[PDB]
């Protein structure tokens, strides 16, 4: 259990000490705010949270950033395409608020990604702030992918909320009842829920979107209402989460070269780490003592998960992340070797 501890150890240092790249982020998200809402169609434009500018999906990344604006949208008429579980056609049902994107009754989500660059456009052109330089690579969202001087990247993301009740596709997710309790499920499937332009594999698609929901079960994650406020009796939890995320962003980073690894990302992780709490709902399952076992056991599930080429979305239930269409069994075979090897090893990744 040693080596793991200074490896969260230089990961905790470098997430801490000073950097002035937030402020540069939050300088430029503010100016595209104030642009966007002089505009006609996203007047109702703001970020998901305040002061969640430097929300970081790549952990050993300080100065990639990932910003999510969202938009809401009343009476949005939700239709599941194709059967795919997650991805829907957005409908109306007595204004034409984002209306000058309709066709048909549909909503075009490539058309207002194009006024959302446009827009976006015009604010960085007039910018004498400092140098900003704007990427339009493919994949619906990411939207656009920011440049700040030589090293800070932002990568924004252009999500409609939703504040009716969860589509049906999520009524036996997110199975936290012997966990985090029955009356706090409910309470979570009472708030809103975001939808992001995406494609299954060309049509005019969303994907439901839950992270805001995760980020609330990280911070308040313990069968007990008091697990980790007593902080030298802290859970693993997070840790573990942690371990799981850099032993993928190392193995993705050490095999850019060959392109086996460019369809897994954090979320399949945080995936699996999410399912292992559930099996394991008690705090005394992730003493801090224990925690090169309980790193272990999620390292053992996900490699599980990849053998059976089984990984269910922990809002989505039938919605397979390790499906052959999305990863065929040559990928997820070579992540299997990769990282039995890297457990009989001892992880030589970490040092
Ligand atoms: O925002 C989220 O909650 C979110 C959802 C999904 C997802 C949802 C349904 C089906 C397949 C998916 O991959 N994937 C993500 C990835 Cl890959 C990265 C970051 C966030 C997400
Ligand atoms: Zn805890």
């Amino acid at each position: 259990a040693s080596k793991l501890r200074a490896v969260l150890e230089k990961l905790k240092l470098s997430r801490d000490d000073i950097s002035t790249a937030a402020g540069m982020v939050k300088g430029v998200v503010d100016h595209l705010l104030l642009r966007l809402k002089c505009d006609s169609a996203f007047r109702g434009v703001g970020l998901l949270n305040t002061g969640s500018y430097y929300e970081h999906v790549k952990i050993s990344a300080p100065n990639e950033f990932d910003v999510m604006f969202k938009l809401e949208v009343p009476r949005i008429q939700l239709e599941e395409y194709s059967n795919t579980r997650a991805y829907y056609f957005v409908k109306f049902k007595k204004e034409n608020p984002l209306s000058q994107f309709l066709e048909g009754e549909i909503l075009s989500a490539s058309k207002m990604l194009s006024k959302f660059r446009k827009i976006i456009k015009e604010e960085i052109n007039d910018i004498k702030d400092t140098d900003v330089i704007m990427k339009r690579k493919r994949g619906g969202s990411p939207a656009v992918t920011l440049l700040i001087s030589e090293k800070i990247s932002v990568d924004i993301t252009l999500a409609l909320e939703s504040k009716s009740s969860w589509p049906a596709s999520t009524q036996e997710g997110l199975r936290i009842q012997n966990w985090l309790s029955a009356k706090v499920r409910k309470q979570l499937r009472l708030k809103p829920f975001y939808l992001v332009p995406k494609h299954a594999k060309q049509e005019e698609t969303w994907r439901l979107s839950f992270s805001h929901i995760e980020k609330e079960i990280l911070n308040n994650h313990g069968k007990s209402k008091t697990c980790c406020e007593n902080k030298e009796e802290k859970c693993c939890r997070k840790d573990c989460l942690k371990l799981m995320k850099y032993l993928l962003e190392q193995l993705k980073e050490r095999f850019k070269d060959k392109k086996h690894l460019d369809k897994f990302s954090s979320y399949h992780v945080k995936t699996a780490f999410f399912h292992v709490c559930t099996q394991n709902p008690q705090d005394s399952q992730w003493d801090r003592k224990d925690l090169g076992l309980c790193f272990d056991n999620c390292v053992t599930y996900f490699l599980q998960c990849l053998r059976t080429e089984k990984l269910e979305n922990y809002f989505i239930p039938e919605f397979n992340l390790f499906s052959s269409n999305l990863i065929d069994k040559r990928s997820k075979e070579f992540l299997t070797k990769q990282i039995e090897y890297e457990r009989n090893n001892e992880f030589p990744v970490f040092d």
